[PDB]
This record gives C-alpha cells, sequence and structure tokens, in this order.
C-alpha cells in the first residue's frame, strides 16, 4: 500500500501505475484493436475526449495505426512519427498481452547510427580494461551533457563500486566509493538486465496516472521507458541534489556487470534518437570490455605458467628444495594480487609483505590442514574461520593456502589486507547531506558507512583466476618435488 | 610471361589490366591530376581522347571532384548511386602508393543474412547452413566454404550446388593452388570479385608509368586476374566468382567461393551486404570456436579429475592403467591408443604391431627432453614406420616417467584413410595449354601425394590436453609415493 524502508526490498516497481511526464502511454489490446488504458495527459500532449473504449484507429487514425501494426515485427523505437493532426517519437511493445505505446515530441535529430559511430570510434582502440573504463565516463559526459556520468562494477557479494567519473568541477567525487548490494533491489536489478536504458525525466515531477491503474488486473510496464520511479529512489536522488539520470546496463557474460549511470542536478531528459545511440553505444561497449577482459585473464595466466614454468627448470638443477623455496616464495607474490606471502614447512615461518605475525601460523597451518582435501582452501574472511585472526584483520584478513605436501602441513600461504585498508576514495568526508523523511538512509555518506559494516574483517574475495593460478602452482609443486625424488 | 614454372611468384597485384564490368582512373595522392586510366572509361564515362594530364575537375566535374575529395577524408569508400551528366555509377575510391584509385560501374540483405546465422550455437551448424543460405540470397550456381589446414592446403568443409553439378565436399587442394600474394590479397580485402573468367581484360593506360612505377591494385576491385586461375576456372566450366574472406585470430581462416558457370557481378549495394555479412560470419565462427576449444579442454580436465579420484583408492597404478588406458582415447582425436609400461605393449585401436613399439619409444626416449613428443609423419622419424602407415602414421607421446621409457602412446591413421570424399571419380576435365596442372581432378591427387605417409596434424588442443595428461599421472605416480 505505502512503500518504506522496511518493505522496499520488494516494491513492486514494475507496476507503480504511473508514468513520467515527459511523455504520454496508450495501453490496447494485442491486436491493436482497442484502447484499454492510456495515462491522463494523453489528452493534452496528442490533443484528443474519453480514450479508454476507442478503436486505436479512431484515437490514432487508420494510417498509424497501420505502421505501427507493420513495427510490431526491445521495444520498437520509431522517431519522428506522423500522427494525423506534427511528429512524435514512438515506442511500441508487446508484453502480457498487452500493446504499450509511448510518445514524445520530435525535436530535430541527426541519424542514431552516425551518432553511435561516433562514439563507438572513440573507444573501439582501447586496448585495456583500464583505459576503457576511464575514458568512457569523459566520453559519455561530453556527448550527452550530464552532470556527472560513472561507471560502477557489481562485486561478487553485489555490493557496487564507483571505478570511473567524470564531473562538473563544483560537484563531491564518488570515485573509489562502494554501496551496499541492498542499494539496488532484486527486482531492480532485474529490470536493469531486461532494458538497456533506464530514464528518469525528473526526481521530483509529479507522477501521472495510468486510466484506469487496474482494470475490470495492473499495468505490467517492465519495459515502457516512461514506466514511473520508486519514492525511495526519488527521496534518495532528491537528498544528493539529483534531479534526473539516465542509465546504460552493461552486459558480460551474459549477466550484469554494472551500469554507466548519467547523473544531472536539473531536470534532464535526452531526445529518442540520442538515446537509441546510446543504446548502440552500451551494446559496443559491452562487447569491447568482455574481449579486453578475456584478453587481460589469459595474459595473467600465461604469465603465471611463464613463471612456474621457470621455477621448475631452476628446481631442476637444486639438491635441496626447501633452501630453494626458502630463497625464492617471496615472487610467488607476482603470480596474483595479494599485499602478503610466506612459506610454512616443518613448523619453520618465512614471511614477505602484510602477513599474521609468526606466533598466529600454526593455528592458521592446523585449521587448513583440517579444512582441505589437499586442494587449494582460500577465504577473504578469516575471523568468520579463526575467531582469533580478527586482531590482525588490518593486515591480513584474507588467506589462500597452496598446499606442498599430502603427509606433511606445509603451506604457501597469499594474505590480503582488510579491504578499507586498500581504499583509493577520491571523496570528501566532511560532504553532508539533506535527508528526507525516510531519514539518512537514503544518502551516500550513510550508504557507505553500511557497506564498510557488511565488509569489515574482510579482504578483497580470491576470484576464479586467482584460484586457477593457485591450482597451477600446487601442480608446479607436485612437479618439482616429484621429479625431485625420481633424480634423488 | 606467366607459366605453371614461375606462377608460384606472379606479380598478380600490378598486372596491368582490370576486368570489363567498371572502368578506373588513377589520379595523383591531392586528387589533383589524371595519371592514367583504363582504355574503357571513354565508353563507360562518355568522355574524349586521352584523359592522362587532364585534371580531375575537368574530368569529373567541380560536384564529383568534390564529394570524392571529401569522401577520400574517412578500406576502400564504397559510395554507390553517386551523379555523374546526371547518370548514376557505384564508385569506389581508395588511395595506396600515393595513388588516387577511383572504380566506377554503371548504377535490409545483410540483416535478413546474419539473422539466420546468428542462432547456430555450433562451428558446425554455422557453416553447413552458410552455403545453403548465400547460394539462395547471392544466386550462385555453387557456394563452398575451405577451410586451410596446417600446411596451407585447403579442404571444402561445406557446399550448396546444383543438383546437375559435381560434388567437390570433403576434397582437398594442395597449398600451392593459392600462391602466397593471392593470399596476401585475400587477408587484404574483404571481397574478390570474377565478373567473367572469359572476359577480355582492359588495359591500364599506361602500364608502367614515365618513371617504370606499375600501378598497385591490390585494393582495386577491377583488378584483372591471374591467366593461370582462369584457365582453372575455364577446365572447370566456371565463368565468374565472388569469394568472403573468413578471418579468425586476425589471420586468413578460409574462403566463401561462391561460383557460377555463366557470367556473372553481385551490384554494389548486394556487395557491401555480403561483407557486412562475411564481418559477422567471421566473428561468430571465433566465438563458436573458442566455445569448442573451451568445451573440449574442460571434458578433458573433468575425466583427468576422475583418474585422479580413482587412482587414490589403488594399491596398484600399473594395473589401473593397464585396466584403464583406453579410455584415454577420449580425451582427443584419435584412431588408436596404447600402454607401453616395464616393457610390455597393451593397444587399443589403430596401432603398430606389437614388434614395433620398442623402436617407437627408444626413439621418443632419444628425441624427447621428458615432455610431450608429437609428430603427424612417423615414416620421417623412423623410415621403418612406412610399413604400417596405413593403421599408424601419427604418433603423440606423454611419458609416464623422467627415469623410465613408459609412455601412454597416442596414434591416428593416414589422413587418405578418414577421407570422406562425396565426389565422382569419373568426372573428368577438359585442358587448355597449361595441361592437367589445372582441374580439380589433378589438384586432389597432388594433395595426396603430398600427405602421403602423414596423419592428421596434433593441433595446439591437442597438445594442451596431452600436457594436462602428462601432469595428472605424474600427480598420481607422486601422491601414490607419498601414501605407499
Ligand atoms: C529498499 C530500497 C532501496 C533503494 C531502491 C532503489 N535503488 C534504485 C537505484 C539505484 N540506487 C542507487 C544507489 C546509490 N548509492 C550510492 O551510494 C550512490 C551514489 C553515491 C547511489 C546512486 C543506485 C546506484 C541506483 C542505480 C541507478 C543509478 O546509478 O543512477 C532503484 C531503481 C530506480 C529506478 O526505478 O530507476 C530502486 C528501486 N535504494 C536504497 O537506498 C534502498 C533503501
Ligand atoms: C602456380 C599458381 C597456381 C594458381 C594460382 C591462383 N589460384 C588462385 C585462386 C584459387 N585457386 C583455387 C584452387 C582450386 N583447387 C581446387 O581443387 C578447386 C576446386 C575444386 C579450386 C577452386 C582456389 C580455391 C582459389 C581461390 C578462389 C576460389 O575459391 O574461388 C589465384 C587467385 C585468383 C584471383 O586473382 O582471384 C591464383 C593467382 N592456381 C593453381 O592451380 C596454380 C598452379
Ligand atoms: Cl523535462
Ligand atoms: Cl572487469
Amino acid at each position: 500500500y505505502h512503500v518504506d524502508l522496511t518493505n522496499c526490498d520488494r516494491e513492486p516497481i514494475h507496476i507503480p501505475g504511473y508514468i513520467q511526464p515527459h511523455g504520454c502511454l496508450i495501453a490496447c489490446d494485442n491486436a491493436m484493436r482497442m484502447v484499454l488504458r492510456h495515462s491522463e495527459n494523453c489528452g493534452e500532449l496528442l490533443g484528443l475526449g474519453d480514450l479508454n473504449g476507442r478503436t486505436a484507429e479512431d484515437v490514432l487514425g487508420k494510417k498509424l495505426v497501420h505502421d505501427l501494426r507493420n513495427a510490431l515485427t526491445r521495444p520498437a523505437m520509431l522517431p519522428a512519427m506522423e500522427t494525423s493532426d506534427r511528429s512524435f517519437d514512438i515506442s511500441l511493445h508487446r508484453y502480457k498481452s498487452t500493446t504499450i505505446i509511448e510518445f514524445e515530441p520530435s525535436g530535430s535529430d541527426a541519424q542514431p547510427l552516425g551518432t553511435a559511430r561516433k562514439m563507438v570510434d572513440r573507444i573501439r582502440e582501447a586496448d585495456s580494461v583500464e583505459s576503457l573504463i576511464s575514458r568512457t565516463t569523459r566520453l559519455v559526459k561530453a556527448t550527452l551533457g550530464y552532470d556527472r556520468v560513472m561507471i560502477f562494477r557489481f562485486q561478487e557479494d553485489g555490493a557496487g563500486k564507483v571505478v570511473s567519473e567524470a564531473k562538473q568541477p563544483e560537484l563531491e567525487s564518488f570515485l573509489g566509493q562502494y554501496f551496499p548490494a541492498s542499494d539496488i533491489p532484486q527486482q531492480a536489478r532485474a529490470l536493469y538486465l531486461k532494458n538497456t536504458l533506464r530514464i528518469i525525466s525528473d526526481a521530483s515531477g509529479t507522477r501521472i496516472p495510468v486510466l484506469p491503474a487496474v482494470d475490470v488486473e495492473p499495468l505490467d510496464l517492465s519495459y515502457a521507458h516512461l514506466r514511473s520511479v520508486s519514492p525511495i529512489h526519488c527521496e534518495y536522488l532528491r537528498n544528493m541534489g539529483v534531479a534526473a539520470s539516465m542509465s546504460i546496463s552493461v552486459i558480460v557474460d551474459g549477466a550484469l556487470w554494472g551500469l554507466i549511470a548519467c547523473h544531472h542536478y536539473s531536470p534532464r531528459v535526452l531526445s529518442m534518437p540520442v538515446r537509441i545511440a546510446a543504446e548502440m553505444f552500451g551494446e559496443f561497449f559491452s562487447m569491447h570490455l568482455q574481449v579486453l577482459k578475456q584478453k587481460r585473464r589469459l595474459d595473467t595466466i600465461n604469465h603465471a605458467h611463464a613463471a612456474l614454468d621457470r621455477f621448475l627448470r631452476l628446481a631442476a638443477h637444486h639438491a635441496n628444495i626447501e633452501e630453494l623455496l626458502v630463497d625464492s616464495f617471496q615472487d610467488f607474490a607476482d603470480l596474483m594480487p595479494c599485499d602478503g606471502v610466506g612459506l610454512w614447512v616443518g613448523n619453520n615461518w618465512h614471511g614477505h609483505g602484510a602477513t599474521p605475525p609468526h606466533d598466529a601460523i600454526p593455528r592458521l597451518a592446523r585449521f587448513v590442514a583440517s579444512a582441505s582435501e589437499g586442494r587449494v582452501w582460500a577465504t577473504h574472511a578469516l575471523s568468520q574461520a579463526i575467531p582469533e585472526a580478527e586482531i590482525y584483520a588490518g593486515t591480513a584478513a584474507g588467506m589462500l593456502a597452496i598446499p606442498l605436501s599430502q603427509v606433511k602441513s606445509d603451506y604457501l600461504l597469499f594474505f590480503r589486507k582488510e579491504i578499507v585498508q586498500n581504499l583509493n576514495w577520491a571523496g570528501n568526508p566532511e560532504k553532508s547531506y539533506e535527508t528526507g523523511p525516510m531519514g539518512d538512509r537514503l544518502t551516500p555518506r550513510k550508504s557507505f558507512a553500511i557497506w564498510k559494516e557488511t565488509v569489515r574483517l574482510q579482504a578483497q574475495p580470491w576470484s576464479e583466476a586467482d584460484r586457477e593460478i593457485a591450482e597451477a602452482a600446487r601442480i608446479a609443486l607436485v612437479e618439482v618435488a616429484f621429479h625431485h625424488s625420481e633424480h634423488h
């Protein structure tokens, strides 16, 4: 009946009963024969009496309904459609056996293909994920004219990290900030996956009711670009000073990688033709990112194999493998991202970088021995496995253990610091936010504080690539040990 | 003069002629002056006299030269339905070797073709349907795909044809049937057009300029065809062709080859659609090929992990391998596998005889540095291997020890033994002056001779799977000693 902080995790944001006022909406039966529903502003916007029950040809003219019926062969995006009286940008789709027609007054626009080609040409030569992600916020802001453009990337736990930002010089920075998974509820994530673009013209605009809200059953606006916005998010945006937004969904391995989020501090909406271009840019961006990400993964795997092969050849001419490992173990830190590495062999410890103290190591080795079946064991939350590890979480909150034997509890141990310790936040800790009725929950400062609490005593998770490199290292050492036993 | 003795280095990029389905003007780098023109420019464009030493503005007019200069500030630019006298020409424009080349032909599809391949979810399904679709859409008598082999031979892997034509499906041609300069131009250009294999070539005037420079037609679509290739097509009864280059990992994977038994050239708009289809085909093939490779590697890892878990509760690893070795044949394509341990042989499928294994095991022990050793030409390494080439022409050897010459051996048959050729051995061909050489029958016979006593090469993927198997066995052996 009324959304608040206790139920916003389940708000039915796909059936709000309202649209935003920058266009009007007509809902027809699946044949587009009769008008079933309309937004209240259809009269004003299109120049029409009482719309429900009239035929589509009566309301819109036979010529337009004919062209629209043809188009029904993603919603169809049809700029500069000639109405019976003027030009309208029309979005047309069928869902839940309902035809939804969305109208915006047409302006003067370039062909979307040409706008998109200009943008795509300025990222297509990026040859690292870093270079693509940093340039894209600057390019999008320059092309679309928003006050702020950010990219955020979803973390393994569903949190967002802001990884790129272009902004007006007077704004606060969010670069290197995180927000908790709960800042974007599951239904919003489902709709970001389904729709390339999400448009908010005015976070404080009066909603326009869909007549009727409930029929003789609510209207499913999942694919309607005019669909109204959650009061919770509108309040969040108002607290930030944001009045408008457009997000471009980033799809990698068929899932929602993150968003290109465009924010404006005054009501703002892009023409349909520029939105078509943005959608084409989004598709290209996603594919180029996926290709760069794959090449980065391949290069990091090949780097590890090259290093471990050098180690195999080195060890072949060494009578004392323990001594070689005591002299060499620091070099293994270069296989994967870590803040420390150590060697635990025959109840003797050797450490490099950020590691637990020497006295803490026996408890860690005993735990891994009990917990693993002679393969790699890794956690990003040590205190959860070993309460005692809380004391040294600042230095080492995460551990990946590579067994050196199936008959002795000897390990190569990799460590990561508590994630808050490696923050590179460009933001202003003295920047404060106004609130509304829901209070300070709906502010970036509180979002960030909630995130910090969700990852307290935790490190950056060990990725599938980190685990693949650990397995390669485990195997290379089995091989060093076996050939050593063969030849001695 | 080209013949079979020098066609391997024919300078086909500077032939001094064009095909008759358009005309060509060569200007300086700034498109100021006409330097060369095809002899048919007068007839096609309604121009009189020697065009050389006339300004581009004179010959083309102020509007066209302005438009072409603008197109130049941007692959060759394709400008369909340009206004000349108010006539319409499809214009191709490019710059190469400080020369502007302008090509003229008297004057939707891509989305429809791409939509019919985009849902293919195997390389087999994509390449099977593509010949059918291209034939139906572009209206050629035959459409084939061939894929280049590691030695540069072509294998015909897909075919759509008129029911009255002979089949080339499963046929190979040797690397020499496509010379190195032809391969370079197939890599550089998405499309290669032959409007008429019996068309009279049109000279470029002059062929060699006052400075002694030929005109480099590397990027010109009207570039004329080697007399060697025209004779080959005339022997087949082919009169016209268009190829779409297939690019995988930035290299020439093969061609989509469209053949017509009468003259044929597609309009520039349809060619632009075919090029867009070719780019999509290449990217979709690359994606499907990667997926197949990943699935094959993961399949091998899953099997080897099952072998590792199985081995952990076995006291006698030699016995488990004697009982299990035949399953290792499922890791990579092979016709046979066997286990050579403590000088005892266990074989499955097509292998050399019992008597032959010591010599092979001896050779690998001497040849390898304790890692995987593989050849597809056993007789080259070991002359007496010729005797059993029919059964086993290729061998991949996985060491089971660095102190004992114990091996897991994989074998492949002589490649001619695994042939699946759909052609007619009684179909014969007319020949011209160069003779028998320029016929599909002779090309196939030459290929067979180049691969005699050889198997299918062990791929980079086969070798990665062999390395995984070598390592899994090291792990079995080590954990066994750890607990025994
Ligand atoms: C219980 C429900 C809540 C909720 C719902 C919604 N959030 C939606 C969008 C959204 N929210 C944010 C969060 C931010 N946290 C920050 O710290 C921060 C900036 C510093 C932001 C912007 C983000 C990032 C987004 C994504 C859109 C964008 O990036 O612009 C949302 C959907 C809105 C829509 O219909 O378009 C809903 C619903 N937000 C909460 O905080 C809670 C409590
Ligand atoms: C010494 C030079 C030779 C030579 C030159 C050229 N070949 C070119 C193209 C070409 N040749 C073939 C060969 C085939 N072998 C078959 O068995 C067979 C059919 C069953 C064919 C068609 C192929 C496949 C091609 C590629 C084009 C296509 O697939 O249609 C060539 C380039 C021509 C150009 O400029 O377009 C040159 C030059 N061919 C020889 O046989 C030798 C001796
Ligand atoms: Cl507005
Ligand atoms: Cl990434």
